[PDB]
């Protein structure tokens, strides 16, 4: 297999455990405020959308490995 | 107000040290799924490690993110 | 004289670039709407700040570079 | 009317066409401020043309990019 394979496949699984761990994340940083905690989390629950947007999806594998310059190489 | 933009700092800073700390061992967990390639998607892994890290944002950029977001005004 | 300091020069102007044309590009987007122009351009103004942030800041410079393979 | 999702993906699609389409330029130029070594610069740009431009997010990524901007769901 080719290195731009490797490439695809070792970033496509770094983001699919980022994307399944950020609620998770996100919702523990709120447990450092006070007062603010439940604003904090109706924050984090009413952008999740936005948030998870964050994370490339797997259809960026293949550009991501382009910058990093080891697929489509000529 | 400044309070969303301090939640939204906190939670997307949160998420990015996680993703960061668990990159290896996703990209490890990406490897053994390989049979007669194992060794060789590592060797790649190694070789490219400091690329690979820097495909998560810093610190820095958690402000600038949450304006594209909507809720860090300036 | 260093690649690291090419990369960061070249990275930056082109994203400078890209920030002061964004707009006009934006308009011009707006343009292959027909009697939504306005709605679209209405879009574009009211999210401006929001869509001119999607350009990478100096400070991104640095870590851009490392990706690319050539900033330790 | 036509959605807000709609405006959003057309535009910011039509952004990034116009800033890959102004990359090569713009990083020949910026190499114009290296005045020890700009042919070095010029080659830095050259070989690594292929990473650069793929630092532009594609069309595919128009939809992503208006749901972290809070238009698309």
């Amino acid at each position: 297999d080719t290195e731009c394979h490797f490439c695809k496949s070792v970033i496509n699984q770094a983001w699919n455990t980022s994307e399944q761990a950020m609620p998770q994340a996100m919702h523990q940083a709120c447990l450092r405020f006070w007062l603010d905690r439940q604003k904090c989390e109706q924050f984090v629950e009413q952008h999740m959308p936005q948030l998870l947007a964050l994370v490339p999806r797997s259809q960026d594998a293949h550009i991501t490995c382009q910058a990093l310059g080891v697929c489509e190489a000529p």
